[PDB]
């Protein structure tokens, strides 16, 4: 299969890397590995002044004072079990966001703050029959109320939850509370149930501590009694949060009707849905097997028909040293990294099964040594019913001496492995910066993008909406307009040349600048960066971007296009002349 | 020749790209064009936490404030006009700075934002007898002192300056005022010239009046004169700044002793010293030439033995359409990038300079087609006397269709081409993002990097120094001191758990934590993230990091290694709990 991509020729598959603790998402070309671009979330871009400009602040709200983020899990959104590759969702971990990103712009469109919570790590979309919720796993147990008067773990009031989010309005959709804690999730084919890891089932700090007792869990909730209790007005609220919360902890040993728990070895790491829907697959971490729970038996353990919770374990293979997560290929077999042997595990799910089972049949099929220490894996399609076999990227954590030394801090190893036949083989070692942790694939066609901007796009158009309330034509119009010590330039830019070339204000003024490009032909990007003053942003053609700052210097002060868009670029400047106290 | 690195295998050179609009500093395998590092300058990291840490908002000084920069020219240090690999240097446009790399660590370890000018854009290096002076480019006229009563260009106190920063101390040297402004700027490989060009000679704002004269000028500089001045103290000071400002304006159609005008047509832009040390060579941009300039002739224009200034001019050759830059292979030809034309262009200098002298020759050797519309371009070692002919990037703005569409927002193309033989051969098209402009390439050999961190290193010797009035340990404690509503948490970390896994403070103190990383394996890095308090950074192995932040919120608050280090990197956690006010 592949491999190279040369020049001339494009990639057949879209991949989207998370950014780890840097904050962005990248877009790569499969199988060249290439970065064709990054997309702003979390972190501030010195570039496209995602942070700076009125419009990325509006859509990270509050939390626009934060210049960091901690993204992992990368997911598109769903249709009948297969990509309809509309949005794009990640985590936050470092300050408990959940981020969409519209793939059509390939720009983050929502943001939101969940209430309530410490931590959004594991997240997850709703497959069927489609992507309705957003599920994230926080992390971190802290006291309800967390007003600094409880700091123990143990009370009945410290607790972490798990979090539905409206995929469409961006909107908290409920909440539920959980005993122990939250890792990673994932969601079934039907839409009725989704399940989640937990590690800290002790509620210990120390690390001894988690690794307490010999099991814990995977919790398995059933969102169709969730929301038939929410609609049945049965929830409480924290705090000045509407947010509907339901609770899924066990009472005096009896069940919530919201939940289950299945006792899992051993602080359990991934959580992964097999493309045929059969299984939750839990990866064991300090046990070395994975955990199959068989979706078919979810239904009577929730009706009270089944005996026990282990029950509806079907399948504990032995792998190997350290499993982490685990993927697909389609065919029936299941991918699984092993962080401590250092490798790729392909074995049989239908032979594992059996094993549980009795039958002596050897469900292990080769094991790829990785370099090194893999976390996650993807197989690319494995999480619709169109996993198509073909390509498996396994994100190792250590690079070694795969690539050039760099310095103390060392780049990460993504590597390339075809499963397209019967033997897994190492294709391509790919560096990258700051921990992708996981990353998702899509066919070419899955994806449709936008050539140039839409003068009505939801993005901008609240800009839109004020240059109303000032008179101002966007498409046409190079106007200052005064209010009070407020200055708002409106222009329209045109490669070489911007629609305003200088404005004067009076030192102390707050400056809104809003450019319009109107430029046809694709790719003419434009920028705008206000020397000495912290200013910067990308305005693509027909879009339209706005950036507030304070002329709190007298004198000249000379703005420039920071984006290659004529020959003539050098020469498309302004001045801002600012006039003395 | 070469081309593909698999698995295992090693790249040959590594490659300095800027990072254009984003700020940053990226460090490529060549040649696979593989990124396998980024370096923060000017851009806010979420991932190292530079512009977050104490240690790196020290080396930011007051621009720390800012959360952008746009960098175009990377460059290495020299010794006999050789690359020694000590240190990376780099500009800002967007707030003025200029910014060191230490190659050994690859990081940024000194800032210096230049006094009374705006926009640094042009800089290259002393070569020989070594780089003890960064000269840099201030492209912008402003009027001095620019207290906001005097706007006119045309005014004889509004200009702009040439800068030479000792490259050590990274203390500005000295500053040159001159006629027009500076676009981009090269050395000789003697120490005495420097040269660069110059767009703006009608010193006017508009496109139009930019473009007026049919030739601008390429100014040189005896820096052995300046050197002389400065030291005999024939020098005045602006505004605050104590930096040695002299003065190469000319005086009534009279040179300044520290410089000469050499006219040349059109807008000049690319600044290029010849690998041999023979030449300056601007490239013509409005005009489709490139203008050589003999170094030889260079000592008697500055005494006065040269009738006029145009006598220097050895080679003016006609190339082709837009004319921005000029490489070489160290094999007697120059090769330009035409960025209408979309093409580069081989051509023999010495063929050039015997045509230029009305012989029939032909100096055109090739052109070969790019995609599209090439700025910079750069070949292996071109800028020292061991420029080796192997691999040439050209940077192209505009990428078309040479990727998978990725919304309005296009990645620029950077080409890779075989020089080895007669025939340029287009090899790899490298996607990359906002905008590198210029590169540089070193050999393997050329670059020593450190495996793990001194304890004594100068980057955080700040932060040791602290740690000792406190008497504190790095190496071994995890104490908490508390000084009224400060309190300064020093521990060590070693995966899988923080020296100190609890502290507790009281609502608004100023927490200061210091980090030590006394793990002893390569490649095993920490993080440290404090849940919802924007907190954020990178310690890696023999590393001291701290960062400061106020604790603003009651309740418990989680704060987790960031960097996947250990098996049990999820359980590397810790508690801060902060009482109420
Ligand atoms: Cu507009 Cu560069
Ligand atoms: Cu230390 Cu993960
Ligand atoms: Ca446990
Ligand atoms: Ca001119
Ligand atoms: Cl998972
Ligand atoms: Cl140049
Ligand atoms: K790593
Ligand atoms: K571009």
């Amino acid at each position: 299969q592949k491999i190279h991509v040369g020049p001339g020729e494009l990639d057949d598959y879209y991949g989207f890397w998370s950014g780890g603790h840097q904050g962005e998402v990248r877009v790569l070309g499969v199988p060249s590995m290439r970065e064709l671009m990054r997309i702003p979330v979390f972190n501030v871009d010195s570039a496209t002044g995602w942070g700076l400009t009125n419009e990325s602040r509006h859509i990270m709200g509050d939390s626009a004072k934060f210049l960091n983020g901690d993204c992992h899990h990368p997911h598109i959104s769903m249709t009948d079990g297969k990509y309809d590759g509309k949005y794009l969702f990640i985590n936050d971990k470092a300050n408990s966001r959940v981020a969409r990103i519209r793939l059509d712009i390939m720009k983050c469109d929502k943001m939101i703050t969940v209430p309530n919570v410490q931590a959004i790590h594991g997240l997850r979309l709703q497959k069927v029959p489609h992507t309705k919720y957003v599920f994230a796993n926080a992390e971190f147990i802290i006291p309800h109320p967390n007003d600094g008067k409880v700091f123990d773990l143990q009370d009945e009031n410290s607790y972490t939850m798990y979090n539905a989010i409206d995929a469409e309005t961006m909107e908290m959709a409920f909440q539920v509370i959980v005993d122990g804690n939250l890792d990673n999730t994932d969601a079934d084919y039907t839409g009725r149930f989704a399940a989640a890891t937990c590690y800290n089932s002790e509620k210990a700090f120390d690390l001894g501590g988690m690794m307490r007792n010999e099991r814990d869990w995977v919790v398995v909730f059933d969102i169709h009694a969730v929301e038939a209790a929410v609609k049945a007005g049965d929830f409480i609220t924290l705090g000045d949060s509407k947010t509907p919360v339901l609770d899924g902890r066990k009472k005096d040993g009896k069940d919530s009707k919201f939940t289950r728990y299945v006792p899992v070895p051993k602080n359990p790491h991934g959580c992964n849905t097999s493309s045929d829907g059969k299984y939750f697959i839990a990866a064991g971490k300090l046990s070395p097997t994975c955990s199959m729970i068989a979706i078919d038996k979810l239904p009577d353990l929730f009706a009270g028909k089944l005996a026990d919770p282990r029950d509806v374990i079907v399948g504990e293979p032995e792998l190997g040293l350290g499993p982490l997560h685990t993927t697909f290929d389609g065919r029936g077999n299941a991918y699984t990294t092993l962080f401590i042997d250092s490798q790729v595990v392909k074995w049989n799910m239908e032979e594992a099964v059996r094993a549980y089972k009795g039958e002596k049949v050897n469900y292990i099929k080769q094991k790829l040594d990785v370099h090194y220490q893999p976390g996650h894996l993807h197989a690319s399609l494995c999480e619709t019913n169109e996993a198509d076999g073909k390509w498996l990227v396994a994100l190792s954590k250590f690079s070694k001496d795969r690539f050039l030394p760099v310095g103390p801090l060392h780049p990460e190893n993504d590597q390339l492995i075809d499963i397209s036949g019967d033997e897994m083989k190492l294709v391509h070692d790919g560096p990258t910066f700051a921990e992708p942790h996981d990353c998702i694939m899509a066919r070419r066609d899955q994806i449709k993008t936008k050539k140039i901007w839409d003068r009505n796009d939801p993005f901008f158009a609240p800009t839109v909406e004020m240059a109303k309330k000032d008179g101002i034509n966007l498409d046409t119009d190079n106007k200052v307009i005064r209010d009070g010590n407020k200055v708002r330039v409106y222009m329209t830019s045109m490669a070489p040349a911007f629609g305003v070339q200088e404005f004067t204000v009076k030192q102390g003024d707050e400056v809104t600048v809003t450019i319009t490009n109107i430029d046809q032909i694709e790719d003419v990007s434009h920028g705008f960066v206000v020397v000495n003053h912290g200013v910067s942003m990308e305005i693509s053609p027909q879009q339209t971007s706005s950036i507030t700052f304070v002329a709190d210097k007298p004198g000249l002060h000379w703005y420039y296009c920071s984006w290659f868009c004529h020959a003539l670029h050098m020469e498309m400047v302004g001045r801002m002349m600012v006039e003395p106290a």
